[PDB]
């Protein structure tokens, strides 16, 4: 029941584009990615729901929805803050629950998220959305993984003051 937050960047500070990744010809990228998100609970915005409607990324869809809408599926489930997706993270005992984007999910969430696992795309790639206000001195990093077009970047909190 731990809680990991998974973006990809395109040179230009971008976090999902409100709800879309667009972007062909890299699975490697989707084999970091789809290797965290395998089959279990995944917390994402009512924007990339809209694309996430033909197959689901695991075995729940956590959907954060400012207009709070039952959805009809196998084992779907909406959110309204911080508590209302914690406290299905806590009922489902699965390994880490993890925040995709876009970046208003992102925002509020930073503040609980106690992992980071972005994957960095090096080259010439568009963007739309920004990061919002995240720790740039005081997130510890535990482990870097380089590849031909993707850094992966896992990452632990500085953890004082506690």
């Amino acid at each position: 029941m731990e809680l990991v937050s998974v973006a990809a960047l395109a040179e230009n500070r971008v976090i999902g584009r409100d709800g879309e990744l667009p972007w062909p010809s890299i699975p490697a990228d989707k084999k970091q990615y789809r290797s965290r998100v395998a089959d279990d609970p995944v917390v994402l915005g009512r924007t990339t729901f809209e694309s996430m409607r033909d197959d689901l990324p695991g075995s729940a869809q956590i959907v954060m929805s400012r207009s709070e809408r039952s959805f009809s599926v196998d084992t779907a489930h909406r959110a309204a803050s911080v508590e209302e997706a914690v406290d299905i993270a806590a009922s489902l005992d699965a390994e880490t629950a993890y925040v995709i984007g876009g970046a208003a999910i992102y925002a509020l969430f930073q503040p609980h998220l106690d992992r980071m696992v972005l994957s960095r795309v090096p080259g010439e790639y568009e963007g739309d959305t920004y990061y919002p206000e995240w720790d740039a001195a005081e997130w510890e990093l535990d482990a870097e993984t380089d590849h031909e077009g993707f850094t992966l970047q896992e990452w632990v909190r500085s953890a004082s003051s506690r």
